[PDB]
C-alpha cells in the first residue's frame, strides 16, 4: 500500500488547507496510465489521525466512498486519494445557484448509499458535512474525509470519545459524547439542510451552546427557500432528539431511494 515518490508529482495550485498541513492535486503514474489524484500533505500526532484515515480508506470499497491510492512516505507524510474534481458540494452550489433540485435528489440519496455502506461495515464518519461529501461530475458525489472516523468494536453500536463541528452533531454526542451511525444520521439531515440551501451554512450566527439550546427546546432549522416537502420532512426525521427513535441509514436510504423515482 506504499508508494513511490517519484511516480508523485504535484501542481502548486494548493486545493484547500486544514489542521494536517494541505491539499494539492496531483498525478500519480500507474500501472500504465497516470491518475489524477488529490494529496492531503501533512505539515505532533497529526500523523496518527492521518494513517488512522488511511487504515479507515483502506478498508472502503463503494461506489460512494473516495478511493485512496495509498500513502508516501516521501518529504512529509502524504495522503494520495483519486480526484473528484468538482470539490466539495458546499462550495460548488455555492457558486451554482442555478442547479436543479432534483439534481440534488440524486446526490443525497448517492451520499445515503455511500453512508449505509458504513453502517453496515460498522464504521462512523464522525465529520459528516457538506463540505465533506466531494463531487466527481455534477451529478456523481463520494464521501471524504474519515479523518475522525472510527471502526466499531463487534460488541457495541456506537464509539466514546474520552473541538468539534458541533452544528452538525446529535445530542447524545454532545451530552454523553457517544457516536453511532444514528448520530451520522442527524448529521446526514444537516447536510441534507445545506445541500437544499445551496451551501449555505446551518445555524448562521448562532455559538454551538446556543444550537444546542435550540434543539433541546424542540426547535429545529427552518425550511429553505425552495426545497420540496419530504426532503423537509426527511430532515426533521433525520433530527429525531431520541436515538432509538431515529431511523438508521439503512431506513433513510430505503426512503430515499423512491421519492427520487417519482420526480
Ligand atoms: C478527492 C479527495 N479530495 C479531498 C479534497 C480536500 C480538499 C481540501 C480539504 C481540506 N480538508 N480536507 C480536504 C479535502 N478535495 C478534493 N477535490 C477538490 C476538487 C476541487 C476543489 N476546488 C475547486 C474549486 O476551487 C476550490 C478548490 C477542491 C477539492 C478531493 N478529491
Amino acid at each position: 500500500v506504499y508508494l513511490d515518490r517519484k511516480l508523485l508529482t504535484l501542481e502548486d495550485k494548493e486545493l484547500g488547507s486544514g489542521n494536517f498541513g494541505t491539499v494539492k492535486k496531483g498525478y500519480y503514474q500507474m500501472k500504465k496510465v497516470v491518475k489524477t489524484v488529490a494529496v492531503k500533505i501533512l505539515k505532533p500526532a497529526l500523523k496518527d489521525e492521518l494513517l488512522a484515515e488511511a487504515n479507515v480508506m483502506q478498508q472502503l470499497d463503494n461506489p460512494y466512498i473516495v478511493r485512496m491510492i495509498g500513502i508516501c512516505e516521501a518529504e512529509s507524510w502524504m495522503l494520495v486519494m483519486e480526484m473528484a474534481e468538482l470539490g466539495p458540494l458546499n462550495k460548488y452550489l455555492q457558486q451554482n445557484r442555478h442547479v436543479k433540485d432534483k439534481n440534488i435528489i440524486e446526490l443525497v440519496h448517492q451520499v445515503s448509499m455511500g453512508m449505509k455502506y458504513l453502517e453496515e461495515s460498522n464504521f462512523v464518519h464522525r465529520d459528516l458535512a457538506a463540505r465533506n461529501v466531494l463531487l466527481v461530475t455534477q451529478h456523481y458525489a463520494k464521501i471524504s474525509d474519515f479523518g475522525l472516523s472510527k471502526a466499531l468494536r463487534a460488541d457495541e453500536n456506537y464509539y466514546k470519545a474520552q473541538k468539534w463541528p458541533v452544528k452538525w452533531y446529535a445530542p447524545e454526542c454532545i451530552n454523553y459524547y457517544k457516536f453511532s451511525s444514528k448520530s451520522d444520521v442527524w448529521s446526514f439531515g444537516v447536510l441534507m439542510w445545506e445541500a437544499f440551501s445551496y451551501g449555505q451554512k446551518p445555524y448562521r450566527g448562532m455559538k454551538g451552546s446556543e444550537v444546542t439550546a435550540m434543539l433541546e427546546k424542540g426547535e429545529r432549522m427552518g425550511c429553505p427557500a425552495g426545497c420540496p416537502r419530504e426532503m423537509y420532512d426527511l430532515m426533521n426525521l433525520c433530527w429525531t432528539y431520541d436515538v432509538e427513535n431515529r431511523p438508521g441509514f439503512a431506513a433513510v436510504e430505503l426512503r430515499l431511494r423512491n421519492y427520487y423515482y417519482d420526480v
